[PDB]
């Protein structure tokens, strides 16, 4: 990796060789060309998997969904030639957990790629995480017949430096820093809602319990010391199911939080506006930090589980 | 951090933002100009430590030793001008060991030996080891600034470390250490390891990658990441290894003029032994228990050495 970074805090320019992790993989929104195994073996794989009694798939991330939407037509043409057709519907960005791996090779039935749990096949009868990537990047994919719950490590990244760190992915970016001795989040952009856990071999400083972390493990978020914000426990019932998120350290427009010690807390997150689009600027919280945190997603301003409407 | 990686001939260019670590920290050998706390208060600190019963210091890294060598004279001059019967002399550990005291808080020619042989009068007990912290990492056109600390700590300083992982690639870094792992057919395994000192500060738990103590190649106490990335298959922890040498280079190749054959009959797990004997003659009769086909061999001061699993 022959490159040439430049800092501005410590004022370096140092060039040479090493390891680089770019965020801009979060910005190359559509440049990949996902080529699965081949236009033949994949067809037989899905045909067999349907023939065993798996109604439809369940994408794991936006990359899988894009690949399937682009390559449904080739598989349909192949089957035409050699009684099943794949119809790729749309989840907004809320890829949930399927509970089956692919199956081994040996009316108009359908293999819905990721559809609503319409009482005809629940999430139980779906294949979720049964691909793995061989080339970093055009990306080639290979099928797998073993169930897994950890995300694919071939596309992840992590890095630490002097008082700086960053957990990356093409659809995720968390950036921590150390101030006054401790490590705490300061950037967080999520473009999906995955449910694959972060692998241990790509976490930095795995020496924590799952009770101080900000982003929970199941939603997919590194299990480390860098992943937590002081004064806030795990965000189980957070606003994680939304479209592109951003965790921000500022009170949401028109509202205010006054640090108290008498108002109940630790329930579920609540939007700043009511169901009729009216703000409620009467927010309290228990012992929290001086500024509040607030997500910025699909509906807009949400608040963490420690900030309640008084 | 707006930098990028370039491919020659292919003439691609991918710039942006992120985190960048470079090996070349093990290439830039002499540009640092270390500045201590200040010319005046460091003198008072070492004077107070001497008054409380600490014979001398003990450097931990090459950076501290070079700083002391460069800046002993200023402290000597300040001491002279303040009329005090002390003077610091700095010797030369070729191998930095462990003291047991932090700097003491401020409130015939005595000797405050920086790092010299344990001459049965100033043992390691009366020595200060790890009492500094880099605050700013300089500007350059680098000038590392150091601030005292009065609490004993056995971890190294994180302001100069760095770790990174990517698709099937990893690297733990320092200006005096570079381990680089990769993932081939399953697990992770070292493929490059260059050490320039013999430190004894443990790697910090917050700058490791995959912290999930009997398979690690480089031991913990010598100072080496506690991670799954830190091991070589078939070779267990290197307690009595050849770590005490000047720049090492863990190489995966047979040693010159020798030969290794895997055997299920010979002894193992002893101590590291050099390829050439005490008289400069090789011994090409090397055996190994369960090991791997390409043997590993530390290349240090005297040349070839061998791990603890390979015996003559």
């Amino acid at each position: 990796d022959q490159g040439c970074a430049i800092n501005f805090g410590k004022r370096e320019l140092k060039c040479g060789d090493g390891i680089f992790i770019f965020r801009d993989s979060d910005d190359w929104l559509n440049k990949y060309s996902y080529y699965p195994e081949d236009p033949v073996k994949l067809a037989s794989i899905v045909k067999a998997s349907f023939e065993e009694g798996k109604c439809g798939l369940n994408s794991v991330d936006s990359l899988e969904h894009e690949m399937w939407r682009s390559r449904a037509d080739e598989i349909n043409a192949i089957f035409e030639e050699n009684d099943i057709s794949v119809v790729v519907q749309d989840p907004k960005n809320v890829y949930q957990r399927g509970t089956h791996p692919f199956s081994r090779i040996r009316k108009n039935g359908s293999f819905i790629i990721d559809g609503k749990s319409r009482k005809e096949c629940p999430f139980s009868n779906r294949v979720w995480n049964s691909f793995q990537i061989e080339e970093f990047g055009r990306v080639y994919m290979d099928a797998v017949f073993e169930y897994t719950i950890d995300c694919d490590g071939s596309i992840l990244g992590a890095a630490v430096n002097g008082k700086k760190s960053a957990h990356g992915s093409p659809t995720f970016w968390m950036g921590s820093h150390e101030v006054n001795g401790t490590w705490m989040i300061h950037t967080l952009e999520a473009l999906d809602y995955k449910e694959c856990e972060w692998p241990l071999t790509h976490t930095i400083g795995t020496s924590v319990e799952e009770s101080e972390m900000f982003m929970p493990r199941s939603i997919g978020g590194p299990v480390s010391s860098h992943n937590h914000i002081p004064g806030y426990k795990v965000q189980t019932n957070g606003p994680w199911m939304q479209v592109p998120l951003e965790v921000k350290r500022e009170a949401c427009p028109g509202t205010s939080v006054i640090i108290d010690g008498n108002c109940d807390g630790r329930g579920k997150s609540t939007r700043s506006t009511t169901d009729s689009g009216k703000v409620i600027p009467e927010w309290c919280c228990r012992s929290c930090t001086m500024p509040p945190v607030s997500f910025h997603g699909s509906d807009g301003c949400w608040y963490p589980m420690e900030i309640r409407p008084r």
